[PDB]
């Protein structure tokens, strides 16, 4: 952090995976999980799932390292787990200000 906004929360987007064992790894702490998606206003660029891309890396990244700092190492399933879940919110907060754009 240095530099970064956050915007509205929202529920959870409920992605499968493929076990119901790895569906409920999330589920049970879905609430600790990333509920909100740190972004910048659309200026610089758009696209279809790059923004999110780049919404999802840091946000995923400021949850994880400071969770590392309090003791709670995320695995590379964990890390894919939000990476879809922050995927569909990151989604949700570019479209919350892409309706702005038009509304304008």
């Amino acid at each position: 952090l240095g530099g970064y906004m956050l915007g509205s929360a929202m529920s959870r987007p409920i992605i499968h995976f493929g076990s119901d064992y790895e569906d409920r790894y999330y589920r049970e702490n879905m609430h600790r999980y990333p509920n909100q998606v740190y972004y910048r206003p659309m200026d610089e660029y758009s696209n279809q799932n790059n923004f999110v891309h780049d919404c999802v890396n840091i946000t995923i990244k400021q949850h994880t390292v400071t969770t590392t700092t309090k003791g709670e190492n995320f695995t590379e399933t964990d890390v894919k787990m939000m990476e879809r879940v922050v995927e569909q919110m990151c989604i949700t907060q570019y479209e919350r200000e892409s309706q702005a754009y038009y509304q304008r």
